[PDB]
Formats: structure tokens, sequence, C-alpha cells
């Protein structure tokens, strides 16, 4: 049966899913601005797209303004989230790099979560979900395609080697080139969900084409699903006020 | 192609919403179509085998015509559902081909619903009487206990269309949620490969309502809501069903 995972008091797995908002600054100017512009935005969960901001090799400033987000949001979980330029994110980084970047992250105690890329590298990401979680931080173990969508069996192996790798929380991101692709997603979602999984997954076709997988989490059992405040993070992410007025429906109808 | 009834423009932008009025006498009729007057949707289809008197045509086309008279801007489409597809009363053969064609006779309807599994013969010369007077036809097949498989579904909407329905229209029951992407998948193989008209496809109960909100992705080109009571399980209330479709035409 799955376990529910809670960060800052936030009960993920339970009930309708949970709304997670990307926000994006370059210096730490425009983080607080951002922030300030997303205070009283309807969302759960406040993700920080770390890869946007510039020379994020730089801890002091990166410490500064994980800092500035956190007292500015004070009632949100906190998901620290630099996404490689490999998986769609805006900077390179080296694998030591990348690792350093969330250490520091689980240990400044400002952060709630953390995602780790699934791909990393096997050995790496053991240690960091190690790290993370006797800091009492939890991580949600990622993977991205924004090309194409993989067999459905491809789908459900990486969620299945997420749970594996000890991720608190299963995610993954596919493109649709196809309506078809949309279905492979959702059937891997079932899948995933009815035979594998044991904790709460994230799942999401990305794309116009795709916006139908982040508002059926509830039937097809993703946990979360991601909007936007005002620029998405992602392609097919709607405003978040309609994505709460939509998973508020098909909660209650 | 599209269907169009009235202005109303069947098979483009946003799918349409259909509602069902259910009333046992004339009075509860013209109570309903009271009702519904201030309600959202597009289209208003008449569940004729509700109505206690289906056998006495007098009462069966004042029923219509004082409809017609209340709800004077949407298209009406008359529906009687025969028992063996979940409705509320059995006719013979013979009985609901009569009540269909006087229905069309009538011109106080824009639309007639035939079952698929009438008996081709009878539905042919129906669907040709109904285009003779100019009335559409949405031709419908529904399974309250299963969903039949992707080619089994996809095979009954091409039947539909051969036999000349303007709009083709499945409804199935989800015993699992593969059953909802079942009736999905099918909704987008006849869609892509073999449609040259509107579709309307829908997987019943809570588990899959989604097929009622996705018609514009997935290509089905209308969908049924509920004002106060629902005429199929899954069906949503037509104001909650409006903003969906409309966020999801928007996104
Ligand atoms: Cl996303
Ligand atoms: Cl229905």
């Amino acid at each position: 049966a799955m376990k529910t995972v809670t960060v800052r008091d936030l009960v993920v797995g339970e009930g309708a899913p949970k709304i997670i908002v990307s926000l994006m600054g370059k210096t730490i100017t425009d983080v607080k601005s951002e922030a300030l512009a997303y205070r009283e935005a309807d969302f759960d969960i406040l993700e920080w797209r770390v890869d946007h901001f510039a020379n994020v090799t730089t801890a002091e400033s990166v410490l500064e303004a994980a800092g500035a987000i956190r007292e500015i949001i004070t009632d949100k979980p906190l998901l620290f989230t630099f996404r490689s330029a490999k998986e769609g994110g805006e900077q390179a980084l080296t694998t030591g790099q990348y690792i350093d970047l969330n250490r520091a992250a689980v240990d400044s105690g400002l952060v709630d979560m953390i995602d780790l890329e699934l791909f990393t590298g096997d050995d790496e990401v053991k240690a960091t979900v190690g790290y993370a979680h006797q800091h009492n931080v939890a991580v949600i173990m990622s993977n991205h395609d924004f090309h194409k969508t993989p067999a459905a069996e491809e789908i459900v192996q990486r969620l299945r080697k997420m749970q594996e790798l000890g991720a608190d929380i299963p995610k993954i991101a596919v493109m649709p080139q196809t309506k078809a692709d949309v279905l492979t997603l959702l059937t891997a979602t079932v899948e995933m969900q009815e035979r594998y999984a044991d904790r709460p997954i994230i799942t999401m076709s990305m794309s116009k084409t795709g916006v139908i997988s982040r508002l059926a989490g509830e039937v097809f059992g993703s946990a979360a699903t991601f909007g936007a405040v005002k620029k998405a993070s992602a392609p097919g992410q709607i405003s978040v006020a309609d994505l709460r007025t939509v998973l508020t429906i098909l909660h209650q109808a």
C-alpha cells in the first residue's frame, strides 16, 4: 500500500493532486521580486528552478537567494531543483558540481525537498538520497524527455528504478508527438500505480496536447501537477488558478 | 466535415454540451424545460422514454411542441432510449420506428437518436426519412456493464457511418482504469483513420469522466452534462462542464 510523503506539514499522496509552481530568477533581485509576485498565488509547493540562477557555482549567492525565498514565502514547502542541461535545463554543470550543489541545499536547512535526476549516476544518486534523508529532506527523483514519449514499459521501468534508488516521490515528464502518446503516458501511470508503486508518483505528458494528464491525476494516479503563475517552466502548464478550479471539480464530481 | 444544426456547428472548436430533459407528464416536461432555460448547454435532448404515454401520438407531439415553445434557441434532439439500452420502457421495433418517424414528420425536432442495433433496414429507412425532412441523426450504442475491445468500438462507429449517421455516438462502462483508456484509444483511432464526420464517445461513471472532458484533444465532438439529474453515470453539472471545456479550449 502507498505511504504518503509529508513536507513542511503538506501531505502528498492523499486527496486531490497538489499544485507545484516553478520560480525562475536570474539574480537575487529577480528571485525576490518573483517570490513577492508568487506570495498570494494558489499553489501547494514552490519549486525553485536553480538552473535559471546565474553563476550557481558561487555558494554564498545560492544560499542568499534560498534565504530570500524562504523569508518571503513562509507557508509553502520549498523544492530545490537544478534541472541539468541534459534534461532541458538552462545551465551546464559537472556531475561533481551538481551533487555539491544539492548537498549544499540539504545542509542549508532552508529546503524541504531536492530534485535529483534519475540518470545522474547510480552511485552519486544513492549517496545524495542518503545524505538528504539524514537531514530530513525529501527527494523527488526525476526524468524528462522533451522530444518524445518512450514506450509505456520503459516509462514504468524508470519509475520503478526511482523507487529502488530511494526516491520519496518518483517523477517523469514526457513529450507527446501524437495523441496516442498521451494515452501511453496515462497507461504507464496506471500500471505503475496499480502494480509497483508504494509511494506517491508524479507523471505528466507535456504540451497543450498533454494537458489532460495534468488534470486527471486523481483517477489515474499522479499525486501532483505543475501549473504556472506567469510563465511556464515546461510546455503545457496552465494557470494555477485554472488548475485548482479543475482539480476541485474533479475531486468533488 | 462538420454538422450544423441551426447556428450550432458540431465538429468545430470546443465540444458541444448536450443535456437530457426527463419528465413523465406534459406538466413535468414544461416544468423541466422552464428550469433548463437558464442552464448553459448547446443541445437539448428530450428523453422520450421517460414520458408516461409514448404510445398516444397526440400526447408525445404536444410535449415536443411544449418544449419547443419554451426552449426556442437550442436544437432539440428527440431520443427514445430503449429498455435494452438502459432506457425507461420497452417498445417493439415497429412502435419505436413509428415514434421516430412521427417526430421527424412533426417539424418540431432538429435531430433524432437512432440505436445502431435496431435492425439495419429499419435504421437505413429511418435515416433516409429523417434526411428527406432535414432532420439530423445521431446514431447510438450503449453498454452499461463493460467496455468492448477498442477494435469492436471502432467497428461499431464505422458501421454507424456506413448506415448514414450524421453523428455516431458510443457510450461504454469501464470496469477498470485501463478500460477508460481503451475507449480513448478507440476514439483517437476512429478519428484519425476512419471518421469523415463528428463522433461522440464516452466512458461512463466517475472513473471515465476524463472522456467527457477531453473531447477537443481526443476527438469527441459533444459531451453530456447534468442540470439537476444525470441521464447516465458520470455526467457532471453543466456549469462545471462548461468551465472545464473552456479552460481546456483556452490552454
Ligand atoms: Cl512540468
Ligand atoms: Cl452519457
